[PDB]
DNA sequence: CTGTGGCCGTGGTC
DNA sequence: GACCACGGCCAC
């Protein structure tokens, strides 16, 4: 099983290294035969003579074209002649490429920015993570001495916990009478002890939660301060701090550093992303949090250190368990993209598509288009029309069926062959004409991307089957995640068409797909309402809620199933409308915002404050009980009672601070805020106190009593003291709770005045 | 930073 | 007050 590739340099020449685990044995395979290259398109092949003489000087050594050879390839399906330019070292490519491209006789150059080790994986047809090979895994975590306002890594590490299938232990340098703690003499010894555990357990995978940004950087800092070599790689090396825009990523050569945070952040929708919060959401159970001041208080006194050691040990065990649960998803993705697990688990979905496309293109002999330059970027800024959203019938509706297209946009792309290599192509024999926008797509031969989406849909269907059959709830949720991930990947191929930085960019494709989406959903609505007696209550892009007014439950279900048997045979190719759900009661507040209740009493909520991270819990909690009182009890006067009790509770300061907190992400550098809302305001004041804020920081705040701008009244959550200053009960009633519930109770004739406390 | 459609609170213009 | 960009997050 191939884990990774890289290259090192020996004698000025590149040597590729393949990291493999075969029959339980770790191997490093060396390939010295592989030659970096890119392609050049010429006005005429006589100019190759002059092009071959281009040189660059890098670090006082002349760089030259090692060898040129004329190759036949295809570009968007069409034949094309290019010159393959080989070189002696990968670094030769960035050094010479601009000067090759600037040559008068060179129309353009191609595939000049593919990393050499990944070029090797693609060109050699190697897929990481294939095989029954069993990998070993080890998680670790750290607990550190912390005081507000000190530089990173100033305080010593106090404990390094670690966990795998067998044990879960804490190394520390103070005496903790617990059975999983190993006390050693010094911090330096604690670390050197951790180093040996890893070397001797020899894990294939190293699992952390935010290790890319916290744990490994702290360890590196302590190692420098204590004079330790931080030897974790299987080749003896220290961890390699790669860079990835605003964040960092940490490699550990020969092993897979599996950092959970990017995957969890991508998969689970939480207001905050503490390890406790993530653990709770995946496994159901709570995790106690001990705090940096608690930790430091215990350490400087000797007392209460066993709560800290337990907390440390649970971090590792929980990290390991999260690691075990999500690893199969990342492995399969690794196989589907054809890149390392280390990459795919940190990759944007754009780069995942790009890397999948590059690999398939090599197998098809399709020269890849280039990422756009700044001028092509600017001519791609135009938008295009998206999906049809129907304004919902409002009020309370009974016996609601939900009908929804399977994998709609991918299914359109495949059925109508929507690809840049088939758009207005040649003199073709059959085409499909997109409605409204008119683009013609050749049907004589399969388009590049259309020919590839099918298998992604099968893979999802296969996982979906496994999911619907699985009874163990934990395994069913993880399987829900995997099938959602493959669905988002497949839809990302559609979005890629309209992605400005995309290689195989194609706005006509993108807008042809949406336009077909609109035609199909509107045809279904019209057939439902004008010929089968349904009232469509709501509809979005490719799904719709519908009922037969006045009919009983079993009539709606029977007529809905009848309609599907009628419509699906008139649908072309993979277009298929699915029976997706039935609800005894539902009500629709606005576009994107509704709630429905199934026959078992499960309320499904979409879009409403309940589901958002950035409303306070007290608003979300009240809306949930209102929703239950209406949808499950039909008792609207109880809903009202609920609201008035919560408004009276806020007025009397009887709601705890935690339900008052608001969570809002900083998405960009503070300097770049054209408008400064409350969360930004709080952020800027922390930034002024020397507190690192970066895109992805989640700000937690409460607004205090007062008036004026709300950002003027707002404070970090951790800093609210109910004794010293009281919270803005007025704010939470009129700006949080009442807008959340009145958008529902409006439909029953309640005005805000009916919900407040006198 | 895969796409567009959309709700909604905040606070900057008059 | 009206007007209305900006920003955040959600439904597809
Ligand atoms: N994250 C996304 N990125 C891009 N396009 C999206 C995304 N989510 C939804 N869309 C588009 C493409 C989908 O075909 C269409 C309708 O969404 P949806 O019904 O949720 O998915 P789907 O039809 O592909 O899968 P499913 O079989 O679960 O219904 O909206
Ligand atoms: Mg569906
Ligand atoms: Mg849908
Ligand atoms: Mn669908």
């Amino acid at each position: 099983m191939i884990l990774d590739t890289d290259y090192i340099t020996e004698n000025g020449k590149p040597v590729i290294r393949v990291f493999k685990k075969e029959n339980g044995e770790f191997k490093i395979e060396y390939d010295r035969t592989f030659e970096p290259y890119f392609y050049a398109l010429l006005k005429d092949d006589s100019a190759i003579e002059d092009v071959k003489k281009v040189t660059a000087k890098r670090h006082g050594t002349v760089v030259k074209v090692k060898r040129a050879e004329k190759v036949q390839k295809k570009f968007l399906g069409r034949p094309i002649e290019v010159w393959k330019l080989y070189f002696n070292h990968p670094q030769d490519v960035p050094a010479i490429r601009d000067r090759i491209r600037a040559h008068p006789a060179v129309v353009d150059i191609y595939e000049y920015d593919i990393p050499f080790a990944k070029r090797y994986l693609i060109d050699k047809g190697l897929i990481p993570m294939e095989g029954d090979e069993e990998l070993t895994m080890l998680a670790f975590a750290i607990a550190t001495l912390y005081h507000e306002g000190e530089e990173f890594g100033t305080g010593p590490i106090l404990m390094i916990s670690y966990a795998d299938g067998s044990e879960a232990r804490v190394i520390t340098w103070k005496k903790i009478d617990l059975p999983y703690v190993d006390v050693v003499s010094t911090e330096k010894e604690m670390i050197k002890r951790f180093l040996r555990v890893v070397r001797e357990k020899d894990p294939d995978v190293l699992i952390t939660y935010n290790g890319d940004n916290f744990d490994f950087a702290y360890l590196k800092k302590r190692c420098e301060e204590l004079g330790i070599k931080f030897t974790l790689g299987r080749d003896g090396s220290e961890p390699k701090i790669q860079r990835m825009g605003d964040r960092f990523a940490v490699e550990v050569k020969g092993r897979i550093h599996f950092d959970l945070y990017p995957v969890i952040r991508r998969t689970i929708n939480l207001p905050t992303y503490t390890l406790e919060a993530v653990y709770e959401a995946v496994f159901g159970k709570p995790k106690e949090k001990v705090y940096a001041e608690e930790i430091a208080q215990a350490w400087e006194s000797g007392e209460g250190l066993e709560r800290v050691a337990r907390y440390s040990m649970e971090d590792a065990k929980v990290t390991y368990e999260l690691g075990r649960e999500f690893f199969p998803m990342e492995a399969q993705l690794s196989r589907l993209i054809g890149q390392s697990l280390w990459d795919v688990s940190r990759s944007s979905t754009g780069n995942l598509v790009e890397w999948f496309l590059l690999r398939k293109a090599y197998k098809r002999n399709e020269l890849a288009p280039n990422k756009p330059d700044e001028r092509e970027l600017a001519r791609r800024r135009g938008g295009y029309a998206g999906g049809y959203v129907k304004e919902p019938e409002r009020g309370l509706w009974d016996n609601i069926v939900y009908l929804d297209f399977r994998s709609l946009y991918p299914s359109i792309i495949i059925t109508h062959n929507v690809s840049p290599d088939t758009l207005n192509r040649e003199g073709c024999k059959e085409y499909d004409v997109a409605p409204e926008v008119g683009h013609k797509f050749c049907k004589d031969f399969p388009g590049f991307i259309p020919s590839l989406l099918g298998d992604l849909l099968e893979e999802r269907q296969k996982i979906k089957r496994k999911m619907k059959a699985t009874v163990d709830p934990l395994e069913k949720k993880l399987l829900d995640y995997r099938q959602r991930a493959i669905k988002i990947l497949a839809n990302s191929f559609y979005g890629y068409y309209g992605y400005a930085k995309a290689r195989w960019y194609c706005k006509e494709c993108a807008e042809s797909v949406t336009a077909w989406g609109r035609e199909y959903i509107e045809m279904v609505i019209r057939e439902l309402e004008e010929k089968f007696g349904f009232k469509v209550l709501y509809a979005d892009t490719d799904g719709l809620h519908a009922t037969i007014p006045g009919a009983d439950a079993e009539t709606v279900k029977k007529k809905a199933k009848e309609f599907l048997k009628y419509i699906n045979p008139k649908l072309p190719g993979l277009l298929e409308l699915e029976y997706e759900g039935f609800y005894v009661r539902g009500f629709f507040v606005t576009k994107k915002k509704y709630a429905v209740i199934d026959e078992e009493g499960k309320i499904t909520t979409r879009g409403l404050e309940i589901v958002r991270r950035d409303w306070s819990e007290i608003a979300k909690e009240t809306q949930a009980r209102v929703l239950e009182a209406i949808l499950k009890h039909g008792d609207v006067e109880e809903a009202v009672r609920i609201v008035k009790e919560v408004t009276e509770k806020l007025s009397k300061y009887e709601v705890p601070p935690e339900k008052l907190v608001i969570h809002e992400q900083i998405t960009r550098d503070l300097r770049d805020y054209k408008a400064t809302g409350p969360h930004v305001a709080v952020a800027k004041r922390l930034a002024a106190r020397g507190v690192k804020i970066r895109p992805g920081t989640v700000i937690s705040y409460i607004v205090l009593k007062g008036s004026g701008r709300i950002g003027d009244r707002a404070i970090p959550a951790d800093e609210f003291d109910p004794t010293k200053h009281r919270y803005d009960a007025e704010y939470y009633i009129e700006n949080q709770v009442l807008p959340a519930v009145e958008r529902i109770l409006k439909a029953f004739g309640y005005r805000k005045e009916d919900l407040r406390y006198q």
